[PDB]
């Protein structure tokens, strides 16, 4: 060899045992992204069901995946906390999702978007992140959902008064400076007779996706199957209580 | 709030200042891909140049990217070592050049495999290895190329046993076992015909990327771009011939 | 300035949060400081009280420590995981304890040494362990404890067939090899009369150090069980807190 | 066994190969020992003395230290960048340094603090830098020389306007907000006689440990060269310094 030596430059990153690894990826520059490719305001469907559908192949082609929510422009994986994958090595984790991902986004845009041609391949960023209880893990999804809900409340109403009533984004935001959540409902409620409830279940509460038994003659297969449900109360986990406690 | 506590949980990555930053990537089960598709053995020139695109297309995406090394399904990007990129946080790193190159390569897979279909959209994996010196940087390049040059000259005649030769794997692996460099190559000029030298400098050499002033008229235009070499970068002679890469 | 940004090259230590942290002492070349200074075979009291006085002035002078285990030439340290103290950097945690508890030994050894002279200052090595549920931490302190035990009855029946029986090093050992723990039990019980079950509390099960009311609160020590869970059930504060 | 997966919690901490290690020790709450124990102001030399004898100790009880430098209550070690100690595992270097030094403080308070007893055993904190390039490392040094002569150079005329002068710590510490270097060499030469350069030589500069050939002679008439670490209180800021002893930093 006489080479080899450099080798010993490569650092550990080996994540704390018996702790569950999150792995959490986030469109690179998608405001320009969305803008170049007429995103529909403020929500699109197409471009969250690519999002899901780039997020289960990457279910399938990894291991130990047991949970993942997705959002506009994000998606976050959770790997069962008693993995062997890789020797818990967060980079490996990490980078495959990345690269796994953002491989299918560029492969499936045909079938999500017929009409829309694909300008330039996007990027990612990623990131991973060691929690030592279920307790951290339930409030860091029941985090992403909280963090979901506002945002989708704030841009329903903000996007009505820029579209149905004609003012400016700065007018818009001006209007809707110090709103609480009961306020910017009742503007929906009674400056559009729009109720937020009404509002499709994926664009105010994101996406889930578990494994599930589907059937396709017969295809008795598990797939990771998506949902649309709250994952802040308890229903839910006393519900699927497997994808905790294994 | 209520809940943002969980982001306290993020540990810290920053790569040591005053260093030179590796973030090498190699495809994952790429040997079942160039199954699939039917790649060239043992070269195939349009895996090569895709590859050559994605990395072009990493260099002009991302910042401070002084050069970059190309293999067999394998790259390697060197960023300049007094980078203030994401605060040299090293996911940031490995993550935006992944995910780059995986997208570019499912975009121009077409450009150069015109007949041939992507069957799957494939994965890859990375990595970040910090350098303190000079000498350690060139070292590792040195080491990648070596690899290069050695696999290369094994694979070379193994093809030729296999294809020429009418040889199954075993066979082959039990003529070519315990053979030096000069014996593949004797085997080679002496058996087929085939001097290793006079084989394609981008199969023996692997490729290099660096920023040139190119041309372009429709006038005499100019821009910097990466250009790609195959040049021998293990010798002085490539570092005494572009300077700035290292002393900037 | 001009010079102020090498400060820039500290790497973050930061531990874990909601974890167990803890940090183990263990002396360096403590075979040649026992050998210089006549320590007692295969146990000797003033050596281990001692050591215990510096972990009790460890767990006085830092903070959050609810626990401590100490055995022959080794302790450790368990600070509540719900700590902040320092921001969880683990470098301070280690070289705060390793230097107290460094400082402490020279400071007390005259108190347990009157006769003894200490020839040098000693050395002493540290780490630090992060721990995400109960249950590894019960079974980390387990485990020394387990070392412990199996370390003293080792040692007990090999100086006592080279004190009161004449053999050398190499004679004992190459007995010993093989022999089960009813084998040493057997071994002492027939050949010296000595029962292993009487020997001292603190030998064959180390020393623990917890608070408790005496009028206000202080370290103090114990020689019982921490495998069993009665010890556990009769100490509920320093789990669930 | 049945217990033993618990090591596998345990931590990396190798530094980076080809690099500088340096462990930095400093006094925790050193203001109260120095007030408990009736320290001078505005240096102490028994204190500054008995640490350097500390650190010596440091340097012999421990392999592949090159150079060490001190300053009031804090001290820096330099280990070889080459050193394969430990696997060049941070904690290992760090703890060590920190107990011996701490322990060698105790053991001999009382050759320099005769009649002062110690009250209490006092505690130390550390850490580890790793320094890629020789510039950087002979930077830090030459970082904490500066910070030494600015603090000397302020505590000295803030304490001859408390002691000599009657000023309130207030009253004084707004009186030299705003000074420059040459203002508070100024007022220290004009209002109090006192040239800075005159000033001992370890209080303005520190101190340098560097290993250095020390003859003695011993009974029976027979003279012996040993290698041992000699202290200095020279530059380290100036070129001059490093081309006078290349081997520290070339081996």
């Amino acid at each position: 060899s006489k080479f080899e030596y450099v080798r010993d430059f490569e650092a550990d990153d080996t994540c704390l045992a018996h702790c569950w690894v999150v792995v959490r990826l986030d469109g690179r520059n998608f405001h320009r992204f969305a803008e170049k490719h007429n995103f529909a305001k403020p929500n699109d469907s197409r471009a969250l069901q690519l999002m899901t559908k780039c997020a289960q192949t990457v279910m399938e082609e990894l291991e130990d995946i047991v949970i993942a929510y997705g959002q506009s422009d994000e998606y976050s994986f959770v790997f069962k906390r008693k993995t062997n994958w890789f020797k818990r090595r967060a980079s490996k984790f990490m980078t495959h999702v990345a690269s796994q991902f953002a491989s299918s986004y560029v492969f499936y845009w045909r079938d999500y978007f017929e009409d829309q041609p694909l300008l330039y391949p996007p990027g990612f960023d990623g990131r991973v992140v060691v929690y030592p209880s279920n307790q951290t893990l339930k409030d860091y999804l029941s985090w992403r959902q909280a963090d979901c809900h506002i945002n989708n409340l704030y841009n329903t109403v903000f996007w009505a008064l820029i579209q149905q009533s004609g003012l400016t984004p700065v007018q818009a935001q001006g209007r809707l400076q110090g709103t609480l959540a009961a306020d910017k409902n009742e503007i929906l409620f009674s400056e559009f007779n729009i109720n937020y409830n009404n509002e499709l279940p994926m664009y105010r509460k994101g996406t889930v996706l578990i494994w599930q038994k589907v059937d396709e003659v017969t295809r008795t297969r598990t797939k990771p199957v998506p949902l649309h449900c709250d994952i802040i109360g308890d229903a839910f986990w006393k519900e699927h209580p497997e994808i905790l406690d294994e």
